[PDB]
């Protein structure tokens, strides 16, 4: 998604949880951070 946190990864399953946290939902990995779909 489009809200880029400033959460490191490799692969989407990592951002499952630093987008939940933050709020939101559907955490992909991309460019080696995490990105989020707002609510
Ligand atoms: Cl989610």
């Amino acid at each position: 998604g489009s809200v880029r946190i400033p959460v490191s990864c490799r692969h989407s399953g990592q951002c499952l949880r630093p987008c939940r946290d933050a709020g939101m939902r559907f955490g992909r990995c991309m460019n080696g951070r995490c990105d989020c779909t707002p609510r």
